[PDB]
């Protein structure tokens, strides 16, 4: 499969900046969701899940075709809970009917990160909606009950190397697990709707205890009320991941720089960009615009 990026006919930077401003203003207004964490974490989780279905060997899945709108992908067990992010964005899609699905789903994640004080993520437009029969089968997103070898191997299908996997994983500063969605329960940190290197400082500084939860799954619990999944705890069990973890715990700016580069790559996998295509857009925040 080749998936060539096609700009939505007639639109420039200012059109997309309006869609960003619409999403960001609604993040600000609907601040009560999930005990006042707000919708920003479930929106960066949605953008990673529509992207993480990619397979580098046959170019199927990935963010291009906006296939999450289809039933098979929408009802994937691993996607439980993302329907709230979908419903958040649906009024915005009626307001800007010209944006493709894959571009709206992916721009939600970018807007969420930047509005939660994160790095600027360069974004590119041009995803095109593809038919229901291009919807990837369920089962391509990662399990949480596994080790660092599973993780390295999983991420190689999206050709992410070790540095990109540890940078990406730090999105755990945002949000929390929810027992009814995943069988896991609790946050990774205390400031869970501000983007910081907190995930790394908690993994290195807390006294973690392995326990089973009410769903009979294991997770690492700390006295502070935080949690870590088996796949998260893996990052300090592996010698190669652990040195990168320490690097981000001592330098949030290196973490912001690497997260930025890796998250754009995750959102662009499986998409060819012609070089007549626009350069990647760096969107201004509400705050930079005085809004
Ligand atoms: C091996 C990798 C990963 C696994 C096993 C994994 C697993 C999970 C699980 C089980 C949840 C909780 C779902 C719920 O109950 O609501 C979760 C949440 C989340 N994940 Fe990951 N994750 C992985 C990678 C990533 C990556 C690469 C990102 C982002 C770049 C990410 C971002 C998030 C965010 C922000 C949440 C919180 C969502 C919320 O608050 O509702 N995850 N993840």
């Amino acid at each position: 499969l080749v998936h060539v990026a096609s700009v939505e006919k007639g639109r420039s930077y200012e059109d997309f900046q309006k869609v960003y401003n619409a999403i960001a203003l609604k993040l600000r207004e609907d601040d009560e969701y999930d005990n006042y964490i707000g919708y920003g974490p479930v929106l960066v989780r949605l953008a990673w899940h529509i992207s993480g279905t990619w397979d580098k060997h046959d170019n199927t899945g990935g963010s291009y075709g906006g296939t999450y709108r289809f039933k098979k992908e929408f009802n994937d067990p691993s996607n439980a809970g993302l329907q709230n992010g979908f419903k958040f964005l649906e009024p915005i899609h009626k307001e800007f009917p010209w944006i493709s699905s894959g571009d709206l789903f992916s721009l939600g994640g970018v807007t969420a990160v930047q509005e939660m004080q994160g790095p600027k993520i360069p974004w590119r437009c041009g995803r095109v909606d593809t038919p229901e029969d291009t919807t990837p089968d369920n089962g391509r997103l990662p399990d949480a009950d596994k080790d660092a070898g599973y993780v390295r191997t999983f991420f190689q299908r999206l050709n992410m190397n070790d540095r990109e996997v540890v940078a990406l994983m730090g999105a755990g500063a945002l949000g929390k697990t929810h027992l009814k969605n995943s069988g896991y329960e609790g946050p990774w940190g205390a400031a869970n709707n501000v983007f910081t290197n907190e995930f790394y400082l908690n993994l290195l500084n807390e006294d973690w205890k392995l326990e089973k939860n009410d769903a009979n799954n294991e997770q690492w619990d700390s006295k502070s009320g935080y949690m870590m999944l088996p796949t998260d705890y893996s990052l300090i069990q592996d010698p190669k991941y652990l040195s990168i973890v320490k690097e981000y715990a001592n330098d949030q700016d290196k973490f912001f720089k690497d997260f930025s580069k890796a998250f754009e790559k995750l959102l662009e996998n499986g998409i060819t960009f012609p070089k007549d295509a626009p350069s990647p857009f760096i969107f201004k925040t509400l705050e930079e615009q005085g809004l």
